[PDB]
């Protein structure tokens, strides 16, 4: 999977291009405050503000782990 374009797809209607937030808050650092695995359930089943279901699967965990490298 290609985590950037997916990110790039699927995240920035909210979150930014360069994900330092719009109407949802930043996620450009998102792994200096979640783990992996609360970044892939955030994606999975949403939380607060955030539906569920914007990714699955593999794509969701190529997201999650790209993202929690981004400090
Ligand atoms: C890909 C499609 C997405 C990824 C990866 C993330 N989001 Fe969202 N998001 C939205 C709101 C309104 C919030 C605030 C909810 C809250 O945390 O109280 C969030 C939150 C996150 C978070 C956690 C907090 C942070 O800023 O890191 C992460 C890691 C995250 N999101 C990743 C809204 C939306 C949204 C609007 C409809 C979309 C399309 C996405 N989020 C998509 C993604």
């Amino acid at each position: 999977v290609d985590a950037e374009a997916v990110v790039q797809q699927k995240c920035i209607s909210c979150h930014g291009g360069d994900l330092t937030g719009a109407s949802a808050p930043a996620i450009d650092k998102a792994g200096a405050n979640y783990s992996e695995e609360e970044i892939l359930d955030i994606i999975l089943n949403g939380q607060g503000g955030m539906p569920g279901g914007i990714a699955k699967g593999a794509e969701a965990e190529a997201v999650a782990a790209w993202l929690a490298e981004k400090k």
